[PDB]
């Protein structure tokens, strides 16, 4: 039939005296939000970081996303950022036949997933996706020289959720942007070394966003490896992640609990250490991630 919406993960609305520190912050809802894999973190109303990203010489060249590739079994554009977005907003009004903003989530929700198994329709995107923050800056306000700070800025640039000012360092990395159209996602993954991930909505249209708690994690892996194609169960992890999309559905019908959420601009999505993930973007938006250690 059609698409079962996963229950939603937890959303946390922290006051003022919580948000004064992510590490700490994260440590505390930890109990709960560990138990689901994903946990959204909606700031104070007050709280509006300003996107400082080059916007002028913002240009990339996307990935090209065949939508049903692995149901199948010549594609290789550069764009501005504004150039992108009016691809991308044409792409869904043309595609839904309305405006984007008209467009219901849980619609674009069960059509990704109907294209990603559908045989008869070949739908193709482009993603923006593992954009250095270096090569056109961050999009928070850094203390860089690169790009002036005003004095309205300065207080971002010093925040604790400043992605830029994330501990990244273990015991014995850079900020990535993700510029998305509609349909554009990442499949099923992990970080490396089982690190924490954090993500932040500068602006757009919602990123949905699917997870799984790490106590599941091995259960996932059998799913994955039971129902991936021969040619590719026996692939190392870290070569597999590059395909495993797999709908939610599948996974709860075996057992695996799965968590959703609808990041919309100017929240935060916290990925827990093995907490499988993956998601879609519902339209136009710009996203920077960065993975941590506690
Ligand atoms: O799209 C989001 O918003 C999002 C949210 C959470 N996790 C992820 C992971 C993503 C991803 N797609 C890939 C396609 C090919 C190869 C690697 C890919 N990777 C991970 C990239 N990884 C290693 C290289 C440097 C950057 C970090 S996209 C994304
Ligand atoms: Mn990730």
């Amino acid at each position: 039939a059609e698409f079962v919406p996963p229950p939603e993960c937890p959303v946390f609305e922290p006051s003022w005296e919580e948000f004064t520190d992510p590490l700490s912050f994260i440590g505390r809802i930890r109990p709960l939000a560990e138990k689901t894999g994903i946990c959204k973190i909606r700031p104070p109303k007050d709280w509006q970081p300003p996107f400082a990203c080059e916007v002028k010489s913002f240009r990339f060249t996307p990935r090209v996303q065949r939508l049903n590739e692995l149901e199948a079994m010549f594609e290789q554009r550069e764009y501005t950022l504004q150039s992108f977005g009016e691809m991308a907003d044409n792409f869904k009004s043309d595609y839904f036949n309305m405006p984007v903003h008209m467009v219901p989530t849980e619609l674009v929700e069960k059509e990704f997933w109907r294209l990603v198994s559908s045989i008869e329709e070949d739908v193709i995107v482009e993603y923006g996706a593992d954009i250095s923050s270096k090569d056109f800056g961050s999009g928070f306000p850094v203390k860089d020289g690169r790009r002036k700070i005003l004095p309205e800025e300065e207080e971002y640039a010093l925040s604790g959720w400043n992605l830029n000012n994330m501990p990244v360092l273990e015991q014995s990395k850079v900020p990535w942007l993700y510029v998305g159209m509609c349909f554009s996602s990442f499949c099923w993954h992990i970080e490396d070394h089982w690190s924490y991930s954090i993500n932040y909505l500068h602006w757009g249209e919602p990123k949905t966003w699917y997870g799984v708690p790490s106590h599941a994690a091995e259960q996932l892996e059998e799913v994955m490896r039971e129902l991936a194609p021969e040619l590719f169960e026996s692939q190392p992890d870290l070569l597999h992640q590059l395909v495993t999309i797999m709908n939610p559905n599948v996974l709860m019908e075996h057992g695996v609990p799965v968590y959703r959420t609808n990041q919309c601009a100017g929240e935060f999505v916290v990925t827990f250490p093995r907490a499988y993930h993956s998601g879609f973007n519902q339209g136009y938006n710009f996203a920077e991630a960065v993975n941590f250690c506690t």
